[PDB]
């Protein structure tokens, strides 16, 4: 029925309904004369339309130069307003055939065509001058996408929200500073400060005796990739000794992702894929750099956290990466000017920083929460469904909870599982708790540890891998209707235990965590 | 309603309804006198019951000695038959409160109690002498689990299906040879042959000049773990040169998982966790060995396939592993007799082989098929739902397909995606195809490659990692109602491309495959 394709709760009517539209450079002024369909030349006749959104910051992402989409200039965002009263109709599905059939409309005329006809709107407009469809912007987003009938969009009034090119910043800085307003702490850095600090640090580092000497030491010739990495590793060790890098050094030691070997491999990789034509063009540089592994070493991003979180540390890491890439270019080839390290290398990587910082500033589930997998030591585990991750409380009775388990290649063991328990309010049903391995149901033997943890081991050995997967089913029983209190529990996760290894001279199992939420 | 908890299609009535029950050693004869509730001492008052199954081979898995569940003897399987007519009632959920409420029965008396009362059965039995509940055995399984009211189970007639101890085989060989009857080729090996071949190969290998000399060379002293691994690696290289290992050598070279370094690390790991008490006890040996990583090297299992698939190669790998572990024991400690390498080491690992071979012999989805993830190079990708993996054909209109993407730690790029296409019958809708990164919707630029592939790249750089995940949404449009024909397509997978690397002196992207099925 129509409620299968339309959400009446999120449908509504508004007077002067406004929304936002990202606009490419060169059209920021011309679009403000009026919304008009572009010239001929698509993918779905039913979906011809003019697109807008409720989120001006999402709209800013569609404003970059189409001929240089990765690195080009952003135009701006305009606000577009319908005069009068508009019915926004929220959809539950984006399939034109389903929407057409379930709304009793003609299946022979494009959906978006009919949305714009006087019939359809006297019928669905609830007294509105026009009808605009709505859809969920995307998975992981709360924004709203608006689909406007072109003709009806002629009625739109258009004005400026922001012109990114009037700010006169370098690269895409204005666009990303704007998007950062869409609101782990937060990374909201000043990139003019970072760029100036980076140039300053590069010039200043290059005038140190030890670094100058290291520079001389270079083969300054094409040499094998392992020799190049060894020299670059040495260079990194030298430069990090200097005080303009002191903060970097301190973050460097807290994580192997940040070690000199990883900077060396990144710098060698960069020099290997940047030829003279690419070095001269920001877009081509960005496309090349953007497909390399290892950028988290330069970015100080590991374990879900952005560790290079101040303008000072970021400028230090970019400065150091720049001079390492300058050192690596003559060790891989002869035909590329090392000016790339100071110019488009810095310009491009600054752009990549802003993309990734932008991702980490958006709400997202951590590994092991809801349906995001926990990936670790070659395993993948995850809650089968979102409800599995909720442990309901305040009632007598049972619940069951499914956890998917597998591994990437060779067979890896599952040693057991650490579960929460609370006498009366949350006991493990050890009859109904089991692990199914390619459909072989394996029962468990469990013992209590302290008072709030039950540890269960399979009664036959469990292995998972390419082609062998498992379902861990956890059954809890509740003899009391008393609500669980958030300190009767000492962890917020179920701990699946993988293979045994030695961490700092102690034998422990690989830990695979599924985070739960107690509710109700 | 009752149809929310009961499946009338899989419910039925049978005359002389029989099923199977795994029986622990010492109870195979006594159980055949009659089914009886054991003495007092559970987890859910509603679920007191006697359990059976439709699959005698699954039942065989519950027949092992409870005091030695990993490695102990298996009793057998008995067939249990109800005289007369039984109503089997299939359930859709295993929650006693939900089942009780929805079936209009009392919520104050255990479910399984009421199942056994004359009331409930005149009412649901459709003229049956008793009522037995049914449930899905497990995830990934097609077997059926039966839950029998104890009292009503007094009526059961019991006979022998198999006594595993009468076969008089070593270890658990009878149980696993039986389970293998439950039916990539298949691994159905004769383990008496393997054991005899293994003893023979060990004795024969130990009498070679080169291997004897290598033996002398050993420090024969406790030494560092890296020195031990170096010597063991040398030893492995020596033994593989001898003709009784020729088949092993040939499989050895086809895969780095099988290289001498991995055997050495396994053998060192084993020697490190086996003390004298553990070496003397099969169950304790098995519990220790079963939680180690790396067993696929000895098993020849990698990439979803069992490469050591003949009695000859398996006996060669176990023989070689045995003598390596004999060499590693004095290099880690002084208090353990190397007789462990020949006795319980071989006994235990044979048991682990049978467990894993048993897993690979069961039907299962490969990585990237249905909802099993494809794990590779630190990424995880998967179909969001099972229907996403189906591309329907034979109609004009659109479909959409969601692929979850993330990575395990530091930010890794998504370079683009390779998609199937067929003019008219399956075109990419490049307006509605996009990738959402923590809710940031990124559009694509696509180009055709040949005639049946469309390659799409994001218009802003995509990275994923701990805390950053993506949804790839693929929209197809169909201008013809003609059914896709299975040679208009040259691959059965969508290819997500990750970071760039060099494979045999060529630059390629990490390949992440989502396998689809064309249907309808």
């Amino acid at each position: 029925g129509a409620d299968d394709v339309v959400d009446s709760s999120k449908s509504f009517v508004m007077e002067n309904f406004s929304s936002y539209h990202g606009t490419k450079p060169g059209y920021v002024d011309s679009i403000q004369k009026g919304i008009q369909k572009p010239k001929s030349g698509n993918y779905d006749d039913d979906w011809k339309e003019f697109y807008s959104t409720d989120n001006k910051y999402d709209a800013a992402g569609y404003s970059v130069d189409n001929e240089n989409p990765l690195s080009g200039k952003a135009g701006g965002v305009v606000k577009v307003t319908y005069p009068g009263l508009t019915k926004v109709l929220a959809l539950k599905v984006d399939n034109a055939e389903t929407i057409k059939k379930e709304l009793g409309l003609s299946l022979t005329e494009p959906l978006m065509e009919q949305v714009g006809t006087e019939e359809f709107i006297k019928r669905f407009g609830d007294g509105a001058s026009r009808v605009v469809l709505s859809l969920p912007f995307a998975e992981g987003s709360s924004s709203v996408e608006y689909i406007n009938n072109w003709e009806q969009a002629k009625a739109l009034s258009v004005e400026l929200e922001i012109n990114f090119e009037t700010r006169g910043k370098r690269g895409q800085d204005a666009m990303y500073e704007y998007m950062a307003q869409a609101c782990l702490s937060c990374i909201n850095l000043d990139w003019d400060v970072i760029r100036d600090k980076t140039k300053t640090k590069i010039e200043s580092l290059k005038e140190h005796g030890p670094i100058k000497n290291k520079m001389s030491e270079s083969p300054n010739k094409t040499v094998s990739e392992e020799k190049a990495k060894q020299y670059l590793e040495e260079f990194h060790q030298t430069a990090l000794e200097h005080p303009e890098l002191s903060e970097l050094k301190t973050v460097t030691g807290t994580n192997p992702v940040f070690a000199g070997a990883n900077y060396a491999a990144w710098a060698v990789n960069v020099a290997q894929v940047i030829d003279s034509e690419t070095a001269d063009n920001l877009e081509k540089t960005t496309a090349a750099l953007s497909i390399l592994p290892g950028i988290g070493s330069v970015m100080g991003i590991a374990d879900g956290a952005v560790h290079h979180n101040t303008e000072e540390i970021v400028a230090q890491s970019i400065a150091l990466s720049s001079l390492m890439v300058a050192q690596a270019i003559p060790l891989v080839g002869e035909l590329v000017d090392i000016g790339f390290a100071a110019y488009n290398f810095v310009e491009s990587i600054i752009n990549l920083f802003q993309v990734v910082h932008n991702s980490y500033n958006r709400p997202a589930y951590s590994p092991g929460h809801k349906t995001q997998p926990f990936l670790h030591d070659g395993y993948a585990v995850s809650w089968n469904t979102v409800e599995d991750s909720i442990i309901r409380t305040g009632f007598q009775g049972e619940s069951g909870h499914d956890i998917k388990i597998t591994a990437e290649n060779t067979p890896l063991p599952i040693a057991g599982v650490l579960l929460p328990t609370i006498p009366g309010k949350l006991d493990v049903n050890k009859s109904k708790t089991h692990i199914s391995v390619n459909g072989r149901k394996i029962r468990m033997r469990c013992r209590a540890i302290d008072g709030d943890v039950t540890f269960c081991r399979p009664k036959s050995p469990v292995y998972v891998g390419n082609g062998v997967h498992a379902n861990l089913h956890v059954a809890f029983h509740r003899s009391s209707s008393e609500k669980i209190h958030s300190n009767e529990i000492s962890s917020d996760s179920i701990g699946v235990l993988g293979y045994q290894k030695t961490v700092d001279h102690t034998k422990v199992n690989s830990k695979l965590s599924l985070f739960f939420e107690i509710k109700s």
